[PDB]
């Protein structure tokens, strides 16, 4: 359990089934499902309470899950190429539409830590 690996003010998404998402070339549809429990099954963001914008969220949010999946990782022995980084977008992007979601309804309904 950690401070989302030393981010500022961001949070960790706790690990999804990844999404089947579609790449319109056969070879990345295929390249794509052989490989994506190679790319994270989580996400990172920020607090939807300071903005809980939708593009700003998912701007950001693969970014930085492509960053702290590329530093914390490429640390050992990772290095995601455009061609890799490209799917990793894609599924952690997917997964980021629903968390950016739920922070919002969180906020909106469950505000309350329960």
């Amino acid at each position: 359990g950690s401070v989302v690996g030393g981010l500022g003010g961001y949070m960790l998404g706790s690990a999804m089934s990844r999404p089947m998402i579609h790449f319109g070339n056969d070879w990345e549809d295929r390249y794509y499902r052989e490989n994506m429990y190679r790319y994270p099954n989580q996400v990172y963001y920020r607090p939807v309470d300071q903005y809980s914008n939708q593009n700003n969220f998912v701007h950001d949010c693969v970014n930085i899950t492509i960053k702290q999946h590329t530093v914390t990782t490429t640390t050992k022995g990772e290095n995601f190429t455009e061609t890799d980084v490209k799917m990793m977008e894609r599924v952690v992007e997917q997964m980021c539409v629903t968390q950016y979601q739920k922070e919002s309804q969180a906020y909106y309904d469950g505000r309350r830590s329960s």
